[PDB]
C-alpha cells in the first residue's frame, strides 16, 4: 500500500 491492508 502501504494504504493498502
Amino acid at each position: 500500500x502501504p494504504g493498502c491492508k
